[PDB]
């Protein structure tokens, strides 16, 4: 019947990472309400299942000592960026074994987003994500452990998209990355797009949020 939403604003990875495996053990117990986490993180690069040195552009060294944090992680997808601007979902939602569904219901609440700033966005037949045009709007990546998903999305709203240059996906994918900023030619206000994150959320899942 409900969603729980968190807003946890700026946070650090490793911590909010704890936070996800503690909100993902309360929800697999039955103790909590499927749970959206809302939130930002300080420049990080995150290096999933299929990932390897070859998705960074420099040596690991050159990224901690040039302001980004790296972590490695279990999530699909191999190499991703976050960082101020870019906001970062983490649905904690008790799926089950229905995993792309889950993925295609993420990627339409994106679409419906886009969608409400008068943009056209697609998750496309063949790229992983949510796109228009050719270009990235939102990353998506997802866990599942107990029947209950982690990690999420990372929609672009503010981001430095600049940032993305350093690093080098591999696979099927289109030319660039994009942000809500980008596109419209303007800051969009953080709390807005998290506002109707929810509003979209809570239509695709048909559940009201809490
Ligand atoms: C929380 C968003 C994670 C997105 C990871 C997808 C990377 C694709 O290869």
């Amino acid at each position: 019947m409900e969603f729980l939403v968190e807003d946890l604003g700026l946070v650090p990875y490793g911590e909010a990472w704890a936070y996800q495996k503690r909100v993902h053990r309360e929800v697999v117990a039955g103790n909590r309400p499927p749970t959206l986490l809302l939130l930002e993180h300080p420049r990080v690069i995150t290096l999933g299942r299929k990932a390897t040195g070859e998705n960074l552009l420099f040596p690991e060294s050159w990224y901690r000592e040039n302001g980004f944090e790296l972590y490695w992680v279990e999530r699909g997808g191999d190499v991703t960026y976050h960082g101020p601007g870019q906001l970062v979902g983490y649905p904690i939602f008790p799926v089950g074994r229905e995993v792309r569904r889950f993925l295609r219901q993420i990627e339409e609440a994106i679409v419906r987003v886009a969608a409400g700033y008068g943009i056209s966005a697609y998750p496309t037949p063949g790229y992983a994500g949510v796109w228009v045009g050719e270009d990235k709007l939102c990353a998506i990546g997802v866990a599942v452990k107990e029947g209950v998903s982690f990690h999420g999305f990372a929609l672009n709203v503010n981001t430095d998209l600049n940032d993305f240059t350093v690093i080098v996906p591999c696979g099927l994918k289109g030319k660039g990355v994009t942000s809500l900023e980008k596109l419209l030619g303007r800051k969009v206000p953080m709390e807005e797009a998290k506002a109707r994150v929810v509003a979209a959320f809570a239509e695709v899942f048909g559940l009201r949020p809490v």
